[PDB]
């Protein structure tokens, strides 16, 4: 369980752990 490159992310709460760095409401 993990968002891909390209999900908005490190926006309002947002728990969610991307298999990436959040960025730009972006899981990169």
């Amino acid at each position: 369980r993990c968002l891909h490159a390209g999900a908005a992310c490190s926006g309002p709460i947002q728990k969610i752990p991307c298999c990436g760095t959040c960025s730009r409401r972006k899981c990169t």
